[PDB]
């Protein structure tokens, strides 16, 4: 149960990561940007779940998700997008690209835990 968490915000990565921990998810890998995310995925096809931000340099999350979905190794990888892009137009955009679950920032650590528990349960 290997998770890859991607976000250009350092404090966001903290919180997500801490929150995964509380849910019993400890095998967490981080990336700052899309390029690094992609690199890590490419080199570790055993990754189970992708959790990605949208807005970031060096390849945004949208481009990342499309790339991932296009790879024949990651056609069924669950993909959760966690983003400030709260408008439905962007939601639709993301679902069409292959995002499976959409969580909108900002959130308290408690709300994040609920919203993630909904998708991931405990581990
Ligand atoms: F920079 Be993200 F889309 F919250
Ligand atoms: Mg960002
Ligand atoms: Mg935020």
């Amino acid at each position: 149960m290997k998770l890859l968490v991607v976000d250009d915000s350092s404090t966001m990565r903290r919180i997500i990561k801490n929150t995964l921990s509380r849910l019993g998810y400890e095998d967490v890998l981080e990336a700052e940007h899309g390029v690094e995310a992609w690199e890590k995925l490419d080199a570790n096809a055993d990754t189970k779940v992708l959790i990605t931000d949208w807005n970031m340099p060096e390849m945004n999350g949208l481009d990342l998700v499309k790339k991932v979905r296009s790879d024949s190794r990651f056609k069924e990888i669950p993909i959760i997008m966690i983003t400030t892009e709260g408008g439905k137009a962007e939601v639709i955009t993301a679902l069409k690209a292959g995002v499976n679950n959409y969580i909108v920032k900002p959130f308290t650590p408690q709300v994040l835990k609920e919203k993630l528990e909904v998708v991931l349960g405990t581990n």
